[PDB]
């Protein structure tokens, strides 16, 4: 077949969709782990042990993804240039 | 050994490094965009290339998002 600039712009849309719901995501976790910080004492730390583990390790590992992908779209962008 | 206030500036991190790919994803489209105007009169063939590259680059990296996300969704859930 062959491409056009109305289909980029479709699967664009699905691009941010797709980019917008890990940002929405991102935002729930982070106040979760705020609203933690007032109250981080005792029984507390205990319960939610599992899920800071959890939540560095995803965390971590997504990050430099999130990096490769908006280094090759920076660098796809500037081709277009 | 994990505080909040640890996980607070890695997820400070995590913020921007998704806000920057919803950046250049932005970018991106606004180039896209721009080139419908002018597409019927232009030469399609110098744009095959970077429209096969981009079509690629999206379509691998969308399924990649949409788990992060339904991880992250699961990972939150078990803190209600």
């Amino acid at each position: 077949i062959k491409i056009t600039p109305e289909e980029l712009e479709r699967i664009a849309g699905n691009f941010k969709n797709a980019a917008g719901e890990a940002q929405s995501q991102i935002n729930r976790l982070e106040g979760d782990i705020n609203s933690l910080e007032g109250q981080w004492a005792g029984a507390t730390q205990a319960k939610f042990r599992g899920e800071f583990i959890q939540s560095k390790q995803a965390m971590q590992q997504y990050i430099p993804i999130l990096e490769g992908i908006s280094t090759d779209l920076k660098r796809i962008a500037d081709k277009f240039r």
